[PDB]
């Protein structure tokens, strides 16, 4: 019964062709055409970094880690808290299809060893207050060749910086504005390796590349829009921040970042950024309903709030709306294992309680819990989605993808849930 399997509309743009790392250089090649425009900031220590520079260093890493010999046979590591160098490497290594494993910063050193024996880097950025783990994680595991620091301009207690292991590397008469970024498979070719023991979920470029058709639409993203800021708190390493961060990268915002929550310099950059945009977790959510400071700020520029990492309970998303004068909340549902968001709610649509409709390129449908039988309107039942940002397996571990994911493509989420007679998705 095709009537109850809820499918995505068409994009509002075309998919692009090409690798995520070909898509992102190319627009941020734009971007970086214009002086001044803003990609990062960090509202702790108030500095900005220009697209011009991000552009720029971010190809210079490509282009050393080609020279120093990195291919799509090898992984790097990104181990940092939030900050403006968290995507420098992420892009330099998606540029050349090297993939990409972001480590929990707040890992202690067995669990960062489990991780990394899972990715088997040859590279390590990490940032300062992350050596210490990693020095030790590498003593059991020998395959990290090179430890790279990426929040210093100098080296650092023997080690190179992210800008001394370029200069270590590039050609003479390297041209930035010159540079290719490599072609290949985007099915076969990994992105990133992301953690869910933790399990490592494997994701091709081609996730990647349908998230940034998602990012951009004007239903199930954000319209691209001059002077755009968004606020986000949530980790890099985590998927709810990986892929809104680098979908706001193809669209060319401003990313106001913090690396801990504080309730004064949240709501002080939400006015003072003129932020339009705000990413919370649920527990930040459960937090703001608590809050009532909110109403001392001037929040008139801000537009949406939206909440990723698990479901949101209706009431606590209600209040919260409530207090920052939003008409709703911009919900979704994803899972490590789907990349990111596949159920977004659709802007100006938002329903109370609904994490929204399936996004482009998806089929959801919900099963009987006995029959197995996919279910009508109204009825609950285990969520099961089927779409290209499907992760392509845990590494190594066949056996767990096969009890997530089946024969037909189905990811079974685990999840009991819902639609209604619009196709707007609840999760119970
Ligand atoms: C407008 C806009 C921002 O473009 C879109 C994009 C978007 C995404 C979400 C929600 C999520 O996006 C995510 O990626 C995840 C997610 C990712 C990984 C993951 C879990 C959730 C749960 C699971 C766990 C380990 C338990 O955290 O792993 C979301 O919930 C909500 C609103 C929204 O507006």
């Amino acid at each position: 019964d095709a009537k109850n399997i809820k499918k995505g509309p068409a994009p509002f743009y075309p998919l692009e062709d090409g690798t995520a790392g070909e898509q992102l250089h190319k627009a941020m090649k734009r971007y970086a055409l214009v002086p001044g425009t803003i990609a990062f900031t960090d509202a702790h220590i108030e500095v900005n970094i220009t697209y011009a520079e991000y552009f720029e260093m971010s190809v210079r890493l490509a282009e050393a880690m080609k020279r120093y010999g990195l291919n799509t046979n090898h992984r790097i590591v990104v181990c940092s808290e939030n900050s403006l160098q968290f995507f420098m490497p992420v892009l330099g290594a998606l540029f050349i299809g090297v993939a990409v494993a972001p480590a929990n910063d707040i890992y202690n050193e067995r669990e960062l060893l489990n991780s990394m024996n899972i990715s088997q880097p040859t590279v390590v950025f990490v940032s300062k207050k992350g050596l210490q783990k990693i020095l030790n994680v590498q003593k059991k595991l020998p395959i990290i060749q090179k430890i790279i620091i990426m929040d210093s301009k100098t080296d650092y207690q023997g080690f190179q910086s992210m800008y001394t292991f370029v200069t270590s590397h590039l050609p003479p008469g390297f041209n930035e504005y010159d540079f290719v970024p490599e072609s290949f498979d985007r099915d076969k070719t990994i992105a990133l390796i992301m953690n869910s023991l933790p399990k490592g979920v494997a994701l091709p470029h081609r996730t990647a590349c349908v998230r940034f058709s998602h990012a951009r639409d004007p239903i199930f993203g954000n319209q691209i829009i001059p002077d755009t800021a968004i606020l986000s708190v949530v980790p890099f390493h985590h998927g709810f921040g990986m892929f809104t961060t680098l979908g706001y990268l193809i669209c060319g915002f401003r990313v106001v970042l913090m690396y801990r929550f504080e309730e004064e310099l949240f709501l002080r950059s939400l006015q003072d950024y003129k932020i339009q945009s705000a990413l919370l977790v649920p527990t930040l959510f459960s937090f703001f309903a608590k809050s009532t400071l909110i109403d001392k700020y001037d929040l008139s520029n801000l537009h949406e709030i939206a909440s990723g990492g698990a479901p949101l309970s209706k009431e606590v998303g209600e209040a919260v709306a409530k207090r920052f004068h939003l008409p709703g909340i911009r919900q979704g549902y994803g899972l490590t294992e789907t990349t990111s968001a596949i159920l977004i709610t659709p802007e100006g649509d938002d329903k109370p309680g609904a994490v929204g409709k399936v996004v482009p390129f998806f089929e959801a449908k919900v099963v009987d819990l006995d029959t197995g039988k996919t279910l009508g309107v109204n009825q609950r039942g285990e969520l099961c989605v089927r779409g290209p940002m499907i992760m392509s397996g845990y590494v190594n571990n066949p056996e767990a993808t096969n009890a997530l994911i089946d024969k037909d493509g189905w990811l079974h989420s685990g999840d009991i849930a819902y639609w209604d007679e619009d196709e707007h998705f609840f999760i119970v």
